[PDB]
């Protein structure tokens, strides 16, 4: 119940899971609270305590704007913070099997949310099922988001950028120093994350400071080369300066700008985040990772291309309908409450929403490549084309290109295509297999028979959980016992991938080949 860590004792709590027990330590601090003069700085190391820290409830979530697009609606509100917001939010959680394991492999979760939102306490990130079923240790941390986590004046230690990535890194360090006391093996640590959390995982593969802090990596629906994931230094300074003007903090001393921003209340900073860009989209990442010369030593596309990254195994994948969720956050003619049949002209207006700074030629080229119909008279043609545009550009083609370029330097990579739509999905059926809705299967929520998933979903989640655990423990995402399809390595020539669904698991090749040639080779030119 009580574990001695290098900064003090912590008390956990026992949970009953599937006729067994899991010990949970919720809300262990891993850094000094980044308050006052510490706002916008890299996280500082923790000073010891002599009490017993009671880690028996989730801690505060980091300050963030909330999704208010659909009040009362579970599909959006399940992603909203479920603990108090506070700048005092640098805490982590640990789930361990009971009895205490001897040398357990460790899975560290990094949540997503566009680098502007998210928290480790969400129901769909509950690590107790993985600890119970696979006898791994699960760790998750809160990290700063939005301008409080990623505001940048590159070079200036008062606001250097990437602070939220250094939060993640300091939690990785905490696991290295402390997890053996919990029965974990610090030499067998796998990072996993989704969307911006997966982009974060991919940046830890690039950052020399993270290379000794983990073993292997899992990237669900994200990678740093996605178009939303990295902010240019030009964009970053324009956005910091715009925030200053919107808050009355414009100065000529850049350090004086930061000191003035340090006296604003968190809510004043949050209120102005959306407006630091002239044209926002549903995928806007107003404050995100930058090339800071510290966490990130060079433009990450260069590092990837030239093989400058941790050499290890990776597991990467995407969902069938990544793009559909974003359509109801601004595209005309779309609604979660009807079937969103749109016209050609609405499609064209939708491209303006999603590609505001793109030339007319660029937008025509998207239309040309996505509107060559198998049948001109299917009413859902344009609705489905816009979702695929958004998903292929923002998630699928960057994930495949990351996997290709990473595998070219000699490491085993495994790619999946998740195509099962949750029987409980609160969003409409036209949105299909949405962004974020593989997470509950990875965390084993359908293994709880009391919670209304189908039997086929229980079996799918059980197999995914085993494959993820075998990847973390052994570097190989096989399910070896139940006559399962073998998961081949992804190589840049054959490009084999595994489909995940309740019916038939299949080996396929060259996912989205035609679409990704457009996005990866042509579209970056316009
Ligand atoms: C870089 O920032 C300038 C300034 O942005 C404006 O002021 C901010 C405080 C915020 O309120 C933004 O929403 C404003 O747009 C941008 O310049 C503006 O650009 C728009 C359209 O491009 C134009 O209508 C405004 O008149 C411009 N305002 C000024 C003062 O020049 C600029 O577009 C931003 N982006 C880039 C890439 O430079
Ligand atoms: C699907 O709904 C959208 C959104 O309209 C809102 O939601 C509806 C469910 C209903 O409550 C409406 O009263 C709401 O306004 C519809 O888009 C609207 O379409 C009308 C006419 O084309 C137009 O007046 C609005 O500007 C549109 N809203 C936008 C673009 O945001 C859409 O027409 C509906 N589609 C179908 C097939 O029913
Ligand atoms: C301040 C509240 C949210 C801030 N607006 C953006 C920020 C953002 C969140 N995830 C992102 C991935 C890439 C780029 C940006 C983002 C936004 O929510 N888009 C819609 C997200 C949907 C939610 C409904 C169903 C779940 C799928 C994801
Ligand atoms: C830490 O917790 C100690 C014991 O708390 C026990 O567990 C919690 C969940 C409650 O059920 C409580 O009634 C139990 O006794 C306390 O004795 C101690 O004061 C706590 N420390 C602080 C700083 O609050
Ligand atoms: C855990 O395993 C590692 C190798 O992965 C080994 O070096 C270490 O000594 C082990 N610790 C134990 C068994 O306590
Ligand atoms: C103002 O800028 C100078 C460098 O131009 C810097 O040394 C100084 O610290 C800044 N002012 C304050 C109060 O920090
Ligand atoms: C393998 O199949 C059995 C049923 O024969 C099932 O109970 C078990 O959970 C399966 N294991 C995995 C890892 O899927």
């Amino acid at each position: 119940i009580i574990i001695a860590t290098k900064n003090g004792k912590v008390r956990g709590m026992q949970l009953t899971v599937f006729g067994g027990t899991v010990t949970a330590f919720l809300g262990i601090p891993y850094a000094q609270p980044p308050l006052g003069r510490l706002r916008f700085k890299k996280p500082q190391s923790l000073t010891k305590w002599s009490d017993i820290w009671n880690a028996t409830k989730y801690a505060n979530s980091c300050c963030q704007n909330i999704d208010q697009s659909f009040p009362g609606f579970h599909g959006s509100e399940m992603w909203n913070p479920n603990t108090d917001l506070s700048e005092d939010c640098l805490y982590l959680n640990v789930w361990i099997p009971a009895p205490k394991p001897k040398n357990a492999t460790v899975l560290i979760w990094i949540y997503g949310g566009g680098f502007q939102t998210g928290t480790s306490s969400l129901h769909v990130y509950d690590g107790k099922f993985l600890a119970r079923v696979e006898r791994v240790i699960v760790v998750s941390m809160n990290y700063r988001v939005g301008a409080l986590g990623f505001l940048a004046l590159p070079g200036n230690p008062e606001a250097p950028g990437n602070m939220g990535l250094f939060d993640q890194q300091l939690a990785l360090q905490w696991v290295q120093k402390n997890i053996a006391a919990f029965g974990g093996n610090p030499k067998s640590v796998t990072l996993f994350g989704e969307s911006a959390g997966a982009a974060s995982v991919s940046l830890h593969l690039l950052s020399p400071g993270s290379h000794s802090l983990f073993t292997r990596a899992i990237l669900q629906s994200g990678s740093f080369n996605a178009p939303w994931a990295v902010t240019s230094l030009y964009e970053a300074r324009n956005r910091t300066l715009n925030l200053a003007k919107l808050t009355g903090c414009s100065r000529e001393n850049e350090t004086e700008i930061i000191k003035c921003l340090r006296n604003k209340d968190p809510q004043e900073i949050l209120l102005n985040e959306a407006f630091v860009v002239p044209y926002g989209t549903p995928l806007s990442v107003n404050f995100g990772p930058t090339v800071d010369g510290d966490f990130l030593t060079d433009m990450p596309d260069i590092l990837l291309e030239l093989g400058q990254f941790k050499k290890t195994q990776i597991l990467v994948g995407v969902n069938k309908d990544e793009g559909t969720a974003f359509l109801v956050y601004g595209a005309p003619g779309f609604s979660k409450d009807n079937n969103s049949i749109i016209t050609r002209k609405e499609f064209q207006e939708g491209l303006k929403i999603f590609f505001p700074g793109v030339s007319e030629f660029g937008k025509e080229s998207i239309l040309f490549h996505y509107t060559d119909w198998v049948d001109d008279q299917r009413p859902e043609n344009y609705r489905e084309a816009l979702g695929d545009v958004v998903g292929d550009y923002n998630f699928i083609c960057p994930a495949l290109e990351f996997t290709k370029k990473f595998s070219e330097w000699g490491n085993n990579a495994f790619f999946y295509y998740f195509e099962h739509r949750s029987s409980k999905l609160p969003w409409p059926e036209w949105m299909g297999v949405m962004h974020g809705y593989e997470i509950e299967f990875v965390f084993g929520l359908p293994l709880e028979r009391r919670d209304q998933y189908t039997k086929a979903e229980e079996i799918l989640s059980r197999s995914i959980v085993k494959r993820w655990a075998n990847f973390a423990k052994y570097g190989n995402p096989q399910e070896t016992q139940n006559q399962s399809t073998s998961w081949p390595v992804f190589k840049s020539t054959e490009q084999k991938y595994l489909t995940l669904n309740t019916e038939s698991t299949r080996i396929m090749t060259k996912l989205r080949a035609q679409q990704c040639r457009f996005w990866t080779s042509f579209f970056p030119k316009v």
